Formats: structure tokens, C-alpha cells, sequence
């Protein structure tokens, strides 16, 4: 179940970076960001994610204020985590 301050599927920001909790239900293979293979891209691996926000599965994102995305979700701004 997701946190009450989840970002959900109705939210204009998630629909226009076309964002799932589930990247195995999103389109980053038509995405192709770069680098990584799309189908290796999820939150975890973002530079965007918060590892300090949240708990468990449900963790920030910088795009995202007030916010939780899953780690295991997808949203087109993907950028590989370099620092
Ligand atoms: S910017 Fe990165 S961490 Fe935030 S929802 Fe998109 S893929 Fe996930």
C-alpha cells in the first residue's frame, strides 16, 4: 500500500514525466534516457531520488516536493545517479 503522501498517477507533474511506482508499467524503453539501458532505469538509480527522505520503499524525489515515490517506480526525468 502506498503512503498517503505518495505520488499518484492523477498528480499533473507525474502525468506529464509519465512516472509509474512500477517501472516495469512505465515507458522508458520508449523514453530511451541516457545513460543506462532503459530497462535498467528505475528511482533507485536516479540522481533525483532522496535516500535520507522517506522510509522503506517510499523515498523522496527532488521533483516531487512533499512527496514519496517507490524506489522500484520510473518517471521520464530518469538521470543516472553520479553523486
Ligand atoms: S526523477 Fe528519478 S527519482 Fe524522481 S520519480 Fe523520476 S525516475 Fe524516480
Amino acid at each position: 500500500a502506498a503512503p498517503a503522501n505518495a505520488v499518484t498517477a492523477d498528480d499533473p507533474t507525474a502525468i506529464a514525466l509519465k512516472y509509474n511506482q512500477d517501472a516495469t508499467k512505465s515507458e522508458r524503453v520508449a523514453a530511451a534516457r541516457p545513460g543506462l539501458p532503459p530497462e535498467e532505469q528505475h528511482c533507485a538509480n536516479c540522481q533525483f531520488m532522496q535516500a535520507n527522505v522517506g522510509e522503506g520503499d517510499w523515498k523522496g524525489c527532488q521533483l516531487f516536493p512533499g512527496k514519496l515515490i517507490n524506489v522500484n517506480g520510473w518517471c521520464a526525468s530518469w538521470t543516472l545517479k553520479a553523486g
